[PDB]
């Protein structure tokens, strides 16, 4: 139960992100990222690269964002990629029917005058919103008589709204284009060149880390709903008859919350199963999908997401994407309820085929005389924007001190900079120490910054914790005058300190950040400091 | 004099880049980058970060690409950001007048029937093309009677063509938007928040590394002219009365080719002056601009650009950008002649003012009672796309061998991967060595890859050189059987080899790549290997 308000204030004050074109009134769905935001955003992407691209030796390509209409028409986006929109007959004001109806029912279930018999009924409606097609939503909008949230006017019937941005490539109108709503397509149009890289055998995964555009109808979720964001997508091309992953046993012992399609249609809750048992009992189709669900869980967890607030929900029969036949979304529980931050879909083979036909260009591989096959693809899609935000709410805390200080418990691999070196005097008495410590840290690969801000050592850290800095080393006079020269090591979360020689701290902070040593261990080997 | 044709073939075969939406016929100005392309593209950006952001402790932000019309209207892009376009009256076919006229004169100067008196005259015309405004170009198009390049029909008079892409943010048309043709604007709209970071003092530089869009009229220069590219821009906010840079003495002894505005209007050539002498003789206005010109020269040179093919040309009076009052472009001589790859402009203070007014939001700083001032900004703009391409032509070579093999002499800091470990047998006899070498290299921070391709050791490298791999270590039977165990170190460019213990090579390759040791030194300490 995080206090969004108080948090958003800290994220904007320290400038993690903020409204884009603020001095012009701003634009919904558009935000800019400040220094700290970029540092944290870059750490997440780098962590992702090591976790997937590096770990699975994935190929990398960087395709264009502009796309000629024909390409997206063949993919089915020009037809099925949209959201149901509604608007009051009085003025323009557009709203995403899907969500509005969801916010309306929550208002009715909240009202005490609501009977248990109804509150229950409405729950069955919400837990099946992504299914209700064109007509079905129209009925609910009439049954519950939904009306504009503000100055409640009459709402027009629900209609489709293509979420792709429109443009024109080159002078004239002969070539109408769009801004890619996803990156996947780019990888498909380059399947042959990519297939050639792996000698021609399967499986093999291609990846992309670029920006995608979504002309979202009415964004009101901060960074959760933007019309422009960076997403990392992997296209795991596997043979339809070989949907088995060799490394699955690496994540078979993971206990994570699964919310199958059945559990949703049978009105029951999500179960916390073992990834292996899940694949066994037929819950999770194959092991390829299961391996990725594990890799995903691990990544999100390693970045800072809370396990007790993370679950994988399976799509419904008619909730499926136009290009999918099965999918599982990694949802994180936030102040906006459960929201998908990573979509692991199973586009059986809808893409290579469509493009193959439309262009009469064959896109297949061969196996052992020899047979050709159309590669089935499992696509783990990461929304680096939502993942970062979820980290904010899952690590944001308010110190128990009356000063109402806040801080983020960012893991050591995502925090802006691991250590914060802050000395009392910046004269030539401490420089000999600050200098060596700063370089000793660098040799250990520990990102840091020397503090110069004004205020007491206690306030000096209050600002460091605010942006989530993992550790801190205080160099006082006793560090300079006394001998051996010892400095103070401070832990962000607990605020507890330690006193050790200023020459051993480097390797220590390195193990604390690398996860080789526990803060408990530190308090066990070295003398405590109040 | 590089053979573009042969080169483009190698760049596409190894998949550095290629036509985007190829199976759909492709689109001019749009290209995708393959694995090697991405590796090299990422090395350049990383090298840039260390050279500028890290070296000058520049602040970093990441703004949106979508921009609401009002913002670009206030910047003057909706009015002056365009290119003169012409088209034959027969069909659509659009052409950039600016260039077409330039290609026409070159055809006339090439023809032997052309007299010296005329060839000279035309040169004076080309060396002043970016000046000729609306009317002036119309005359030349009539005087030289320019006509469509293909099936030469009659060309319509030259007219302006806004290069920005058009779109609509959100449902409806109440909010018309554009795709940022540059990043600078984003940094200006966030001036206050950024100014606050530096306590409020000047100077201070903000930066951005994102994509920009340019609806280029008719792109025919491969990667030189794209409608989508990644650009790194720095906004050095300095006080108008303090246009002096403290570090200038770090690049004062640089001898680079300068092509002042005068030299262009006085029909004379470019001089190779000393950066310091240039600022003295009033050539280069201030030292702030001079420091950056040096930093730029160093970066481009460090990346792989040839000094004898690099020059800094100063803009003409009416060639100035709508937001500039003075500028210098770093031009590289390529198969397309001199092209700007880095634009270092001096937008005196045109931006902060425009936005300040239009929104009635004050954007200024203060100095020592105290006075407020409108920061003058020097904007070094890097087109990471053109810089990479220039590196291709300036490092592409054809082995003297009849097999017509090619290779790129990529510096160690940009090559896909510094070293290439290739063993003869991949059995369990060499693994103990390949393993240790691979890890020893990693501990030294040397990017590498174990070769598995088929063919003789000589052909194994022919493919490694093709993508520009700096070095290579061959592990043969003598490395396994003999003792001490020695491997062969091979230099890409010279193809010359060395024989040293397989345990010392790691540190050696590290110094060769880091530039601590010369290949000559290696041949001086260790025994040569034929
Ligand atoms: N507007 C957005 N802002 C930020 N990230 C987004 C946005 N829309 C989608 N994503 C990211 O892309 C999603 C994967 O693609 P997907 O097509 O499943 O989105 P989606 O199903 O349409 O989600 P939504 O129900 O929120 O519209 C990631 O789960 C999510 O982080
Ligand atoms: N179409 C393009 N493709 C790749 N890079 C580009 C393109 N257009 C501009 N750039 C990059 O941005 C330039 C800086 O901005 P600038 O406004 O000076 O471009 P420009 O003066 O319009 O150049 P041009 O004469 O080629 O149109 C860098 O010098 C160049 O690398």
């Amino acid at each position: 139960i995080v206090d969004r308000a108080k948090m958003e204030d800290t994220l904007k004050r320290r400038f993690f992100y903020d409204q884009a074109f603020a001095i012009y009134g701003g634009v919904s769905g558009l935000y800019d990222f400040g220094p700290v935001g970029c540092a944290l955003k870059n750490n997440i992407i780098q962590t992702w690269r090591q976790h997937f691209i590096q770990e699975e030796q994935i190929l990398e390509i960087d395709c264009t964002m502009l796309t000629p209409e024909p390409v997206l028409k063949t993919s089915g986006h020009v037809d099925k990629f949209a959201d149901f929109m509604v608007k009051d007959v009085k003025n323009g004001e557009c709203f995403r029917a899907d969500h509005l109806l969801k916010a309306h029912l929550q208002k009715l279930m909240s009202d005490k005058k609501c009977s248990v018999e109804k509150k229950s009924e409405m729950e069955s409606v919400l837990a099946q919103l992504d299914n209700y097609g064109q007509q079905e939503l129209a009925d609910l909008f009439v049954n519950y008589n939904v009306k504009s949230p503000i100055t409640g006017n009459d709402l027009s019937p629900p209609v489709s709204f293509n979420l792709m941005f429109k443009t024109f490539i080159g002078p004239g109108g002969n070539m109408p284009g769009y801004l890619r709503p996803e990156t996947a397509q780019g990888i498909f149009l380059n399947f042959k060149r990519l297939l050639e890289f792996n000698q021609g055998k399967l499986p093999f995964a291609a990846a992309q880390i670029g920006n995608s555009f979504r002309n979202e109808i009415s964004p009101r979720s901060g960074l959760i709903r933007v019309r422009e964001f960076t997403m990392a997508e992997i296209e795991h091309f596997v043979d339809p008859s070989e949907k088995d992953h060799p490394k699955f046993q690496n994540v078979a012992d993971l206990h994570l919350y699964l919310y199958s399609a059945k559990a949703q249609v049978s009105g029951q809750s999500a179960r916390k199963m073992r990834l292996g048992d899940a694949v066994e009992q037929g819950v999770i189709n194959n092991t390829v999908l299961g391996y990725f669900i594990g890799r995903i869980y691990l990544y999100l967890t390693k970045v800072g997401i809370s396990p007790d607030k993370l679950r994988f929900r399976q799509h419904m029969e008619n909730e499926m994407a136009h290009y999918a036949c099965d999918c599982w979304d990694a949802e994180s529980k936030t102040s906006y309820g459960w929201i998908e931050i990573v979509g692991c879909a199973d586009r059986s083979c809808y893409d290579l085929s469509c493009h193959a036909r439309a262009t009469k260009v064959p896109l297949v591989a061969e196996k052992p005389y020899v047979e050709e096959v159309v590669p089935n693809v499992i696509e783990p899609s990461f929304g680096l924007g939502r993942i970062m935000y979820t980290v904010f709410e899952h690590t944001f805390h308010v110190r128990e001190g009356d000063e109402q200080r806040t801080f983020f418990s960012f893991p050591a691999v995502v925090a802006p900079f691991k250590c914060s070196v802050l000395p009392l005097s910046q004269n030539q008495e401490f420089m000999p120490f600050v200098k060596e410590l700063s370089e000793a840290l660098t040799r250990h690969g520990v990102s840091h910054k020397v503090d110069d801000s004004s205020g007491s050592i206690g306030r000096r850290y209050a600002r460091t914790d605010e942006i989530g800095v993992a550790f801190g080393v205080t160099i006082d006079f006793d560090t300079v005058n006394k001998t051996p020269h010892t400095a103070t090591l401070r832990d962000r979360d607990s605020m507890r300190q330690i006193r050790a020689e200023i020459s051993e701290l480097p390797s220590i902070v390195q193990d604390l950040a690398n996860g080789n040593i526990t803060w408990a261990d530190v308090e066990a080997r070295y003398p405590l400091f109040e």
